[PDB]
């Protein structure tokens, strides 16, 4: 029986990175503490889950991880400890200042579990009074019900200074190493392939005047991820982009979020957007967003399709393209804050199409990676506390909403998103990881 596939050298590298950084997080925690209950596929981007994905490339439910000076402690099931066991010997070599311990808990014995919880809490206390945790994280289940009161009691008794480490974590894993950059490329290639399918399906549905809602059409695209025939078609392209020594594996392909299709006269350009249960409207502007996730690495692509567009629709789409090229080539530079980047975008728009400024989205996207949307790295005027770094990957996403076509008086919107990697190398321009066509001639259809 084959064990779970985990890269322990990467685990060791990343644990040692975290350890080299965490005392310098805001508020200087003596210890880090991560507790993960039951998994939820419908809320997959909590910091503790992201930590598991970054460390092990798998989420481990019902598992505690603590970092204290000189020690990582993992409390988990006997089956889960079996996945991890070989990692013990790796930390023994004279280089590392850290040992790894795996403490085996059991679903069916609350007294063993409580005692293990007691023991880890005592070690944390021995390290000091400041305990760093992802404060926003919420998990359910039996493990959590055993943990929560034991932790609550400890904070009081030990007078722990419990602090949020969400910003520190975002910073530790922000810059993508070469393998992550490759997994992002794979993710993005997937997105291109599903967008191609989407455009092909949308056209046929419009041409044939199907009875079908935006939501049913986007559900049809979503469900193709379960179609091995379709998966086999895109295999060569995605496998070609996997890093050496990390073989393409279909098991590792998922959705970042449910695909979005929008049509009609009312549009939503914010992350809150969901396909509506209205009939697909085969005229004007159609907005589609896809984001495949490969090996936990998120991507994003948004395209506008123009059906029998008016001149103003087409002309504003040309500008949308010009703006994207300006943002990526000239504005999105290492060393700049999100606020500086966003202000520079408004400046450019005010100089070229000032009338479009009130219609512009309030951000131009965000840092992307293991987390779809890092809320400490949204590209808007509010963020003046991060600098862009070489190695950062972004979802660059923006649009113009509530545009009125003059001769029809019809409302419309335009939207464009790609996933863009900033190379580690300074001589290298940003790379588009998503390369599905955005040329006006290729996204325009006439019926
Ligand atoms: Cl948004
Ligand atoms: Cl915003």
């Amino acid at each position: 029986m084959e064990e779970l596939n985990i890269d322990f050298d990467v685990f060791k590298k990343r644990i040692e990175l975290l350890y080299s950084k965490y005392n310098e997080f805001e508020g200087s925690p003596n210890s880090l503490l991560f507790v993960l209950g039951s998994s939820n596929a419908e809320n997959p981007y909590q910091k503790t889950t992201i930590l598991h994905n970054w460390l092990l490339s798998y989420e481990f439910p019902a598992t505690l991880i603590a970092l204290v000076p000189g020690k990582v402690i993992i409390i988990t099931s006997s089956a889960k400890a079996k996945h991890l066991q070989k990692a013990i010997d790796l930390f023994k070599d004279p280089e590392s200042k850290i040992t790894l311990e795996l403490w085996q808990r059991n679903n069916k014995e609350p007294e063993l579990n409580k005692k293990l919880f007691d023991d880890v809490i005592a070690l944390i206390n021995s390290a000091g009074k400041t305990v760093g945790i992802p404060e926003k994280d919420s998990y359910q289940g039996k493990f959590m019900t055993e943990w929560n009161p034991v932790w609550e009691a400890a904070v009081k008794e030990n007078e722990f200074n419990v602090i949020d480490i969400s910003l520190g974590l975002s910073k530790v894993w922000e810059v993508k190493d070469v393998n992550e950059q490759a997994f992002l490329s794979v993710s993005s290639k997937g997105s291109d392939k599903f967008m191609d399918l989407l455009s092909n399906e949308m056209v046929r549905a419009v041409d044939e005047e199907l009875k079908i809602t935006n939501a049913k059409l986007s559900d049809k695209i979503e469900n193709k991820i379960d179609d091995v025939k379709f998966l086999k078609q895109l295999s060569p392209d995605l496998s070609a982009l996997c890093p050496p020594n990390y073989k393409f594996n279909f098991d590792l392909l998922d959705w970042t979020y449910s695909p979005i299709i929008q049509s009609g006269k009312k549009f939503d350009l914010r992350v809150s957007a969901r396909s509506t249960n209205d009939q697909l409207y085969g005229n004007g502007c159609i907005l589609a967003s896809c984001g495949i996730r490969y090996n936990n690495y998120c991507s994003n692509i948004t395209r506008t399709f123009l059906i029998d567009p008016s001149e103003e629709m087409a002309n504003n789409y040309d500008f949308l393209l010009t703006l994207q090229k300006e943002i990526v080539t000239n504005i999105l530079k290492p060393g700049r804050t999100p606020k500086e980047v966003y202000e520079s975008v408004i400046e450019y728009i005010e100089k070229t199409k000032p009338e479009l400024v009130p219609n512009f989205t309030k951000n131009i996207g965000s840092l992307i990676g293991l987390e779809f949307r890092d809320s400490n790295f949204i590209l808007n005027v509010k963020n003046d506390y991060r600098k862009i770094q070489r190695g950062d990957c972004f979802n660059i996403s923006f649009g113009f909403n509530n545009l009125k076509d003059s001769q029809s008086a019809n409302n419309y919107a335009l939207q464009l998103a790609d996933t863009v990697q900033i190379p580690l190398d300074e001589t290298e321009p940003p790379r588009f990881l998503t390369n599905y066509t955005k040329a006006k001639s290729q996204i325009s259809f006439y019926f």
